[PDB]
């Protein structure tokens, strides 16, 4: 789906597109062939960055996007300084205000299905899950949404805009049905 490749390179900042290309090739996947997955990885990374800008200065440490050594440097450091237990898998963010790791989900499916999958693969009581969709729906652990409605609205409106531009290019149907 090379027209989706064109969309991704036009839609996302070059720093995001470059990181997503690297991430896919690390798993032997070709961004030029799995173009729907490339778009999905760019979207999740953009959401993670928008979320980290969503509250007070330095509220959040970003873990997603970092090379593995630096990501685990951030996590092991945080788990020595704040004493919070050590996750088995790298989470997306750490929230200094609530003293918890956050896992961010972005889904073309239903939020409840994706929430349960994240909860099950995580198996760690401490990690806060926040799920976004392209349709305006969000859902978070204990209905605790972490950010104010205005910052969440920026994220939800950004995902809608992406869905709308995909739809105008007849890319949305394939993209929505690509997720597994
Ligand atoms: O770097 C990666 C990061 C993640 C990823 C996904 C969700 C998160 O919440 C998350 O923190 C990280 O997913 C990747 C996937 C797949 O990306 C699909 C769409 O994001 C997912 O639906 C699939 O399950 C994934 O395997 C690849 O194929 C390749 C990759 O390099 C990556
Ligand atoms: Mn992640
Ligand atoms: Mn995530």
């Amino acid at each position: 789906s090379g027209s989706m490749e064109d969309f991704v390179r036009q839609c996302f900042n070059p720093m995001i597109v470059e990181l997503a290309e690297k991430a896919m090739k690390e798993y032997g996947e070709d961004p030029k062939i799995e173009t729907n997955k490339f778009a999905a990885i760019c979207t999740h990374l953009e959401v993670c960055f928008m979320y980290s800008d969503g509250g007070s200065k330095h509220r959040f440490e970003i873990i997603e996007g970092r090379d593995r050594i630096m990501a685990w440097t951030v996590v092991n450091s945080i788990c020595n300084t704040t004493g919070v237990e050590k996750p088995k898998f790298l989470p997306d963010l750490y929230d200094y205000k609530e003293n918890r790791f956050i896992e961010i989900g972005v889904t073309r499916r239903e939020v409840h299905i994706y929430y349960l999958e994240k909860a099950n693969k995580i198996k760690s009581e401490k990690t806060h899950i926040h799920i976004f969709s392209f349709t305006g729906e969000e859902m978070a652990t204990k209905a605790d949404y972490t950010l104010d409605e205005e910052s969440r609205a920026r994220i939800k409106t950004r995902l809608f805009t992406i869905r709308q531009e995909m739809a105008s290019r007849s890319l949305w149907d394939s993209f929505r049905q690509s997720e597994r």
